[PDB]
């Protein structure tokens, strides 16, 4: 039951199942995986595709001949399995040169290098068929207040993204960009810390249509925010270009648990939203099998990501299709929320005594919302306990 | 020393010093204050002005004659003291009718009433000389996932703000709107939970130039975010129309401590930013004297808000003016951060071997940022411990 | 299905279903309930009993004749329904006199009054058959560092609890005390903020056997802690005298959602622990039906607390009884965790070359824990998705 | 000014200034330091001593001859500088063998090895003159609910600490143990997550007098708790055997900022408490110079830890010595808090009409606490803004 197929568009980063287990306090617990191994194993589990940072696929500093051989082997694995590559990204965070940032490093020479590193990888992403290019500015930020003038840093970040937009336009590429917010870690505070801040920034770019967001479940939850609500705002703005699925237990370091772990009810409401809205992008997992696991546990954890999505999809669909739930949604006036407040227009509203002088505020205030019954129907559906 | 004057544009809500001390668990500890009393006492402390919700100035449900008398007495107090009213707002949160929201209530009749209540108060705000009209949507949100379709709620919130913009345009008013984000409390999650989400929303309004943000120190800190960073993004966007100053100890219920309490170093960096950027708006305090205090403690707490701002202003100015700090800022390359990455343009960057093939990444990575020395100079200046 | 019966020992505070809906920003949305009404309605839902603060049952300041009549009516309702009263507590937080504390108020006269108020209610609790007397020191704490010397406050808190222990001993009562920790709210920081701090304090009382803890789900989660882990430590110490069940979404104000809401997987692990350990006390709900609800929603929310406990009980029992789970627990060495490290004793351990010189650390480190497979079996059982 | 001397008992872990800068996302930015270098540089800054994990001083897996040479070189550096070694600890977290724990690993062979590794290092600590042996159980915990039975884990943790107590008793050593709590990171939840939980656990050991706590500023703040309050409880219990000083910005990953950074006002109240209580132990810094820094920034950051302690010590002493503050403390009844509630005894309290029938609750409730004036005097003293 709940068996994933490529149809479900489940994707995984090479760095997810390939995470060797090094953490702030501990050495690696697993050997490095050849990307070819990961592609073949993920395909066997029913994944649709993989994603990569440049330096996951091509060791940093590789010669041109080494780069070609790494890409050739990877493409053979994709061809052997039918796996796709819908998204790629640049590693602008691991190498010590990026310790103060890539695009917003105080040192101008580093900013220029970061752009050139990204541009090289955009070319590769396009050659592999990627539709989306993600940017996670994990080093953009500060541990202290004097270190980073945020207005200047935002100017530099806009300049960088505008140059990348000029680049893809000039080459005729169809790829689009997706900015991944995170509030903190590894920097004390990271620039563009939430979906909202990223959406706001995009509106000030020269070609805003080329940019959207790549929200990650656990990153919004590291600020204690409601991930489904933030996804709703991204959808409302037309900017949900990609998504990163995982789990998180609240306000902690970025745990990258398998999807469904962490906040299970938020996972339910997320799947309900994505499916109801008809989100058509990859269901991408940015997770880490815990370092306690051997490789059998790696593949079990990856399989669990997909399984949990499919269980939640079934339960959310049953919730929405249940005539008792539909009645409860009407009892709670969800239908009214979807109707305009004043399609009659401003003057008619100002002239409408039913909206002020003759509005019976105490009668209105007496009406219960019936939200608790609705929520218990949702709980019963999630748990398969209807009756 | 540190004596405030009206020149400093310090303002206070009537509901701040007038808070009677009722909390989730406790009855009022102070009698209600007449707004006339608050105006006269605040003026004696050196405040510039006050702000109000409709229902702070005019008891809910007052007749027209009662409304006129309350406003007349208030205006006499303003005239007697020279106090101004730079900002006003609507209470769309206390009355039970607003239990599911004002502008985004599921019930359409409530949404229409909320708009009419706001419009009536915009007229009054203009008559009192206010430049800014704040909206704090404290009831807009949910405790459960099925109760509120966030895309529909954002449609209703946009409709409401668009109607208010049509209204002020039609009346020829110069007032502008400022949206106050908050992540949670009293709703489990509130819509537009951060400065970023509010900035992003504004960009989708029909007349975005009429709307900005009113960020509150403690509200951003309730999501664990960096308040100075968020203010920098608002300034970068040209949207810092007003600000609410207070203190907060991290991720808790909204404490509304006096300004300078809570995160003292964030208060220092905030004042540094506001003064450096030339922010010209009110320095408004949205705080609550703790319920442990009698009226002498109320006025002591209000005086402390202003005193702490003025101490921090002195220390931040001394930091920026110190030639040793200026040298440390150059050592940390803050000057370079402010210079364009690639004013030479995209093609020149692509052709520049110094940005890629000839970039010595290990030499770059070896350079220290010297941020710790800079931050200790900042600490020494804040504490008055230079030497 | 999942129908509660008095056998299940589900109990509710009068103040839970009776909460009128006043919050930091909003007036009451529901009329006050007569305790007689609440007893009869809860009995109809299958509750076992109720609990009370003194001032929930007897209005503060009542005369002796008024007190007798309120108690008589309540006892008739209990007799009419078969409902029990297993626990009672004192309200040392609502009245303004308690603004700086009860037992740890700086004012000595208030501390003495708080003790007398509690002692009067212990007598009543015993007359009603209560086995446990809870103390929630919600006003014990501070908003500022100079206001409360914590060593002195702990001396006063120990003195108070020691006097109460002397009192019950002297009267021959069998009741025991349960201290309810909370980290903050309504005070900026509350003394004894977690289960651990309360357990540690109890060990320094003169008669520690008379005192245990009353942990509340949401209070531990307000510090981001793992509630099942804290309950395990309380059980390990022999100190889980009572428990408060509810839901919470992480690090926020105390939400008091119905049980099962908030962190659903933590609720599953909690029920698994309570049932596995054979906890025999009341399953008490300290929750608040949201202020959006009318009375039908109040009773729906209360019914949901019990329903969710019973669903989780079924799922946790099925998890523990499944031979595949039992095999996975052995694969993860949960059996070994339960066996002594060195029953052979210290000298034998020191002499055992297999514990040092001949321990193959790399072979040990290569063994996977198989925790992800185990956790996915747990998820499948919780969701009823085995297969 | 503020120049540290060995008299001040400032100490640093080898792993602090020696941190190479590897984080969850980034490679090392600094070369490894020879412990001899660190001892000599710290001495030049005015430190009193250093501390070590076994594997900081002796590379894991060293032969006996290699171990002797590493210790000999270190002891020569200590002799050359006058630096002391007051504390040592075991690394039971870095090596992959400890991925599920040391003392509470599910695998019994690992638990036995962890004990033998610790015992070997206790012998070395004693030879170097250490008075305290710290245990930080950073791997004791879980990412999932089924992986770790916490009651069984606490049994194993008690067994381990009891064996270590038997060991030191049997060898006649004067060293004592200090348990360092942390709530999470690197495990999803760590056992004994706060000072309170550790204090409670110690009370159940066979020889509790041999064990205390080593609280760390940032670890308590990762649960949003008040660090000075927790230190007060440890002092009240007689269990503050050692302390780790650093900074933290709230509920995040463990930042290990220099002391004084993060929550500056909490640092002030901590120093006030330690000095007022006469804490006589090391002032130990467990911090990490940010990875942005070169070695000059490492030593600047270490110097800043000590400088900030000394500034705060001066300001707290001036606060306590100021006759205006002493008057404000009396106005706020801090003197009364320190006096027994009922030295007259239980019967006299029960017979005292002034404690109940004749207690004027409204007159008591009208008295203001004057805490805001007191706190503003504290702010003025911290900032050196008295006047
Ligand atoms: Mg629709
Ligand atoms: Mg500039
Ligand atoms: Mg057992
Ligand atoms: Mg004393
Ligand atoms: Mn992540
Ligand atoms: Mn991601
Ligand atoms: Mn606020
Ligand atoms: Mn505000
Ligand atoms: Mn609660
Ligand atoms: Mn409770
Ligand atoms: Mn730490
Ligand atoms: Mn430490
Ligand atoms: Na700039
Ligand atoms: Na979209
Ligand atoms: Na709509
Ligand atoms: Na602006
Ligand atoms: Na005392
Ligand atoms: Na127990
Ligand atoms: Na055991
Ligand atoms: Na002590």
């Amino acid at each position: 039951n709940y068996a994933p197929t490529p149809v479900d568009r489940f994707t995984f980063g090479l760095w997810t199942v390939g995470w060797q287990g090094r953490d702030p306090f501990g050495d690696a617990t697993r050997r490095a995986l050849d990307p070819v191994e990961s592609v073949r194993r993920l395909a066997e589990l029913g994944a649709h595709g993989v994603t990569f940072h440049d330096d996951d696929l091509i060791p940093f500093g590789s010669s041109d001949s080494e780069r070609e051989e790494h890409v050739k082997r990877f493409r053979q694995a994709l061809d052997d399995t039918g796996m796709k590559v819908p998204m790629a990204t640049t590693n602008l965070f691991t190498h010590p040169v990026f310790k103060d940032g890539g695009f917003t490093a105080n040192d101008r020479d580093v900013r220029r290098y970061a752009l050139r590193k990204t541009i090289r990888n955009i070319d590769l992403a396009v050659e592999l068929g990627a539709e989306t290019y993600v940017a996670w500015g994990g080093r953009e930020g500060a541990e202290s207040g004097g270190a980073k003038d945020v207005r200047d840093a935002l100017d530099r970040m806009k300049e960088a993204f505008d140059l990348l937009g000029e680049y893809v336009t000039s080459q005729g590429y169809d790829i689009r960009f997706a900015i991944e917010p995170k509030p903190n870690q590894p920097r004390g505070d990271i620039l563009l810390p939430t979906v909202g801040h990223a959406l706001a920034f995009i509106e000030r770019l020269e070609r805003p249509e080329l940019y959207g967001v790549n929200p990650e479940v656990g990153h919004e939850q590291m600020a204690g925010l409601n991930f489904p609500h933030g996804i709703a705002q991204a959808l409302w703005a037309g900017k949900l270009f990609h998504i990163d699925l995982n789990g998180q237990n609240g306000i902690k370091y970025d745990q990258d648990l398998r999807f469904g772990a962490g906040d299970l009810r938020a996972a339910f409401w997320l799947v309900d939203l994505l499916e109801s809205a008809g989100y058509s992008g990859p269901r991408h997992f940015d997770f880490k099998p815990p370092r306690t696991e051997d490789f059998d546990g790696v593949w079990a954890s990856a399989a669990g990501c997909m399984r949990n999505y499919l269980i939640l999809k079934e339960r959310a669909a049953a919730f929405r299709a249940d005539p008792e739930v539909q009645e409860a949604l009407r009892a709670s006036r969800l239908d009214e929320l979807a109707r305009p407040t004043a399609a009659d227009g401003l003057q008619a509203l100002l002239d409408d005594r039913s909206a002020f002088e003759e509005f019976d505020v105490d009668a209105a205030a007496a009406r219960g919302m019936a939200f608790e019954r609705l929520d218990q129907l949702a709980m019963d559906h999630l748990l398969g306990a209807r009756g």
